[PDB]
């Protein structure tokens, strides 16, 4: 029970100012969900976690759909799990197969993507909560304006940005991001169902670095332990 500035990093609090009202609304929605006896993921204190790393250092945004639907998996950073979670969700296993294929680094030891978030990657979902076992259950309930505002804010900075958009809902952001300082990469989602359609082979990590370097920005260090 805090205002924006307390929920997110200082730069993000400034960026998300237009949606402070909407964030408060979403808190009221989630309260109502609990009152009704429906659950949501991730934990309340993690819902805005992706915005707890500096808005200024963001260079890449990875965007997915909505949080993992299995309790114990979603932690407020898209695609990430806690470092003691295994087996990994299949989407993450597929992401890590593409990581090794693209970059040649060893398979990660765990599924925690916190290093990426600490290095300038925004790990966003288009929708920031979900009911358990019910993927896409909070689509259309008010998060989209919040995540739109985030993206537009990033795209408005006088800095290079690369977006990696995984799946259909993320793909909706592409036109928003398209001024000349912003470059979006789009592919099918890494989940098993969709990955065969073009996630594998997409080389998003090396491509995003080629793009950053070509715009004069530092590349991302993608290495995971
Ligand atoms: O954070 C997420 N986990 C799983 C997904 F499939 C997705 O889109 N985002
Ligand atoms: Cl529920």
């Amino acid at each position: 029970a805090r205002p924006l500035s307390e929920l997110v990093e200082r730069g993000w609090a400034a960026a998300l100012e237009p949606v402070a009202d909407q964030v408060a609304h979403m808190g009221q929605f989630l309260r109502a969900e609990i009152a009704a006896g429906r659950r949501y993921l991730p934990a309340g204190s993690n819902v805005l976690r992706a915005f707890t790393f500096p808005f200024d250092n963001v260079r890449v945004l990875i965007v997915g759909q909505d949080p993992y639907p299995t309790p114990g998996h979603a932690v407020g950073l898209s695609f990430s799990v806690a470092p003691d979670v295994r087996p990994w969700p299949r989407s993450l296993a597929n992401i890590f197969d593409e990581y090794t294929a693209d970059l040649g680094y060893p398979l990660p030891s765990n599924g925690d993507l916190t290093p990426w978030a600490q290095r300038g990657v925004l790990l966003l979902n288009r929708v920031l909560t979900v009911r358990p076992s019910n993927p896409a259950s909070h689509r259309g309930k008010g998060w989209e304006a919040v995540t739109e505002c985030a993206i537009r804010a990033l795209a408005a900075r006088a800095a290079p940005l690369v977006a990696i958009l995984w799946g259909r809902d993320a793909s909706t952001l592409k036109p928003m991001l398209a001024a000349g300082n912003c470059v979006a990469i789009e592919s099918p989602h890494p989940s098993p169902l969709s990955a065969s359609r073009g996630f594998f082979g997409s080389r998003p990590f090396s491509r995003a670095n080629e793009l950053l370097v070509g715009m004069g920005a530092e590349p991302i260090d993608w290495r995971l332990p």
